[PDB]
């Protein structure tokens, strides 16, 4: 049936629907820090969130997200790889059931409790829809998340989990601050991709942060407590909503720093 994370409808079936699966630029990847180049000609990242505008938190069966207002130059991303201006759409995460297992990227096979994603389209495009059509129509701010002391600025989103429990609810989240969940440095790895979930098209451009940010035991907890699963269907725990690493074929990963 749909695509999910199960045996049965796992990242190992979904070739099945989305041929595009087996292709040359899938995500996520695994990075070799000791084979990134590191790309003295990369410009440092701008993140412009001072004026970011959260509307809503939707459980969609898959993971839950908080959705921007992208009619406007708000909240975007511009520097670093990026040639134009990308607007914050949308983030979501990827767990584990386990701590020492969440994140899709993994840095010399070292995987994380989670992974964080910002999603942005470049405005070139019009909108979102024309941008997934494009190779250089996203860009994905990927930040890891460890488990250790709180992080502040996620409280917010985890107090509002119990009301978007199952699939299909949705709650009003309004004057969310994503500046929060921003590590200190800006360091980054960057390499040519695709959606971590299906359609799985090859229009991102990922820039994954070096630093992680780290979250509680307790906030990581409750993410866990969230279903897959429809109200009044049968109890089905989102966890492990993470898709393994794919091969890096032609394709080389830049380091913004040495
Ligand atoms: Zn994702």
């Amino acid at each position: 049936h749909h695509w999910g994370y199960g045996k049965h409808n796992g990242p190992e079936h979904w070739h099945k629907d989305f041929p595009i699966a087996k292709g040359e630029r899938q995500s996520p990847v695994d990075i070799d820090t000791h084979t990134a180049k590191y790309d003295p000609s990369l410009k440092p990242l701008s993140v412009s969130y001072d004026q970011a505008t959260s509307l809503r938190i939707l459980n969609n069966g898959h993971f839950f997200n908080v959705e921007f207002d992208d009619s406007q130059d708000k909240a975007v991303l511009k520097g670093g790889p990026l040639d134009g201006t990308y607007r914050l759409i949308q983030f979501h995460f990827h767990w584990g059931s386990l701590d020492g297992q969440g994140s899709e990227h993994t840095v010399d096979k070292k995987k994380y409790a989670a992974e964080l994603h910002l999603v942005h389209w470049n405005t070139k495009y019009g909108d979102f829809g024309k941008a997934v059509q494009q190779p250089d129509g996203l860009a994905v701010l990927g930040i890891f998340l460890k488990v250790g002391s709180a992080k502040p600025g996620l409280q917010k989103v985890v107090d509002v989990l119990d009301s978007i429990k199952t699939k299909g609810k949705s709650a009003d989240f309004t004057n969310f601050d994503p500046r929060g969940l921003l590590p200190e440095s800006l360091d980054y790895w960057t390499y040519p991709g695709s959606l971590t979930t299906p359609p799985l098209l090859e229009c991102v451009t990922w820039i994954v942060l070096k630093e992680p940010i780290s979250v509680s035991s307790e906030q990581v907890l409750k993410f866990r407590k969230l279903n897959f699963n429809g109200e009044g269907e049968p109890e089905e725990l989102m966890v492990d909503n993470w898709r393994p690493a794919q091969p890096l074929k032609n394709r080389q990963i830049k380091a913004s720093f040495k």
